[PDB]
């Protein structure tokens, strides 16, 4: 799966590595400026260029072989996201997990958090999704078409009977379920626009106090969908959201689909937020706890061999 999501992005990123081995001749200044215009390409921006080929250039000599090079660059990535303060999914065995997914409407949030209750259903957890978006009955219709087409039997879903609902009111309703009939997770889609922020605040505390009062550290993830394919443009959109939310991770979502594999880079650089799930393809399993070694591995992949 992380060889199929790597694919576009690997192949542009050796494409430009494989072009810069063709003139290599020493790890000199110049050839520095020459790296630093492929990272660049890669869209993880000016701070991680620079950060990437500070950690080449001190793990390298000018007369390192060109293979040698590669690996450092491999090395300088991955240090590179993992130069930090910090990671892991706050799911426990003995609890009512509760994760919130957030974010600006049609980034993928109704897909994700199907994705993600599937992806808890197969480990073999019981799991309740909280159709919280009621703003579009079309976030419902979704949830309930994943559940009777495509979702393990141990998924199940709550929802408004009426017509634009207070958010607030599904979230009561699914608390009082999930509680009773000892689920193991409870996934709370919500809306999303800048534009309604007091309400889409207000919205997110009346909840909050609704789920505190059955599981005081809840929510236990705020997940906040980044579209990889939106590059640079979904990133700084996806900062500013941070700001309405108290978002505890990241899930990217369409990998498979970016040519540009900085993107990770740049996410931890802008939001200092960390990607948790990445998104792999169009399937129901397709979602995967993330790693950074292994995006790093398949991202570089075309150019290790």
């Amino acid at each position: 799966p992380m060889e199929k999501a790597m694919l576009k992005s690997a192949f542009n990123f050796s494409k430009d590595i494989k072009k810069l081995s063709k003139k290599y001749k020493q790890a000199d200044d110049e050839f520095f400026e020459e790296l630093e215009d492929v990272l660049i390409q890669t869209d993880m921006g000016m701070k991680m260029v620079l950060k990437v080929s500070n950690l080449v250039r001190k793990k390298t000599k000018r007369d390192t072989s060109f293979e040698n090079i590669k690996d450092a660059l491999v090395e300088s990535l991955y240090q590179a996201y993992t130069d930090n303060d910090w990671y892991r999914i706050d799911f426990k065995e003995n609890r009512l997990n509760i994760f919130m997914l957030v974010g600006v409407n049609g980034t993928g949030k109704t897909t994700s958090l199907a994705k993600m209750a599937n992806y808890y259903a197969e480990l073999g957890y019981k799991v309740l999704i909280a159709a919280a978006d009621t703003f579009r009955a079309g976030a419902t219709q979704q949830l309930e078409e994943w559940i009777k087409t495509r979702l393990n039997n141990k998924v199940d879903l709550v929802k408004a009977n009426k017509l634009n609902a207070d958010p607030a009111s599904v979230v009561f309703d699914a608390i009082k379920k999930a509680k009773e009939q000892n689920y193991d997770l409870l996934l709370i889609d919500t809306a999303g626009r800048l534009q309604n922020k007091t309400n889409l605040m207000a919205e997110l505390e009346k909840m909050n106090k609704i789920i505190q009062q059955v599981e005081k550290s809840a929510p236990h993830e705020v997940l906040l969908v980044i579209d990889a394919t939106t590059g640079q443009n979904g990133v700084i959109q996806a900062e500013e959201f941070s700001k309405v939310a108290d978002v505890s991770g990241i899930i990217l979502t369409k990998m498979d689909s970016t040519s540009k594999g900085g993107i990770g880079l740049a996410i931890k650089e802008l939001l200092n937020i960390p990607i948790k799930m990445i998104g792999v393809g169009e399937k129901v399993d397709d979602l995967l706890a993330f790693d950074i070694d292994q995006y790093i591995v398949h991202l570089s992949s075309g150019f290790m061999q």
